[PDB]
RNA sequence: UCAUGGAGGUAGAGCACUGUUUGGACUAGGGGCCCUUCUCGGGUUACCGAAUUCAGAUAAACUCCGAAUGCCAUGUACUUA
């Protein structure tokens, strides 16, 4: 598993990034999510790594 | 989002066509000095010169090529509304 925290804002960020975030299950900043380590999920990571911190 | 399959001819690159073009080889032909002379045909001139050909450049309306992305979808994948 891995822990996904939303540290940057979505304001000024394109809707693809926003939708990736909402699909990860994130809302407000400094919000935490715990997910599996599927490559599907790692793709959402690698599309929004600039907004996110990942822990395992 | 991941995987998979696809249309598509952009960026770039390239010259395989089309145009634009540089240098060289080489020339139909035009101009002159003429030899002549029914100026017929030659000596021919680097004074030009269609084209042809070798190498090298160029292209929104050129393409032998050709991505990233984006798009169409499929899935049981994994989240989410
Ligand atoms: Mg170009
Ligand atoms: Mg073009």
């Amino acid at each position: 598993k891995l822990e996904i925290t939303l540290k940057r804002s979505l304001i000024g960020r394109p809707q693809p990034q926003r939708k990736t975030v909402q699909a990860l299950g994130l809302g407000k900043t400094n919000s935490v999510v715990v997910k599996e380590d599927n490559p599907a999920i790692r793709g959402m990571i690698t599309k929004v790594s600039h907004l996110v911190d990942v822990k395992e």
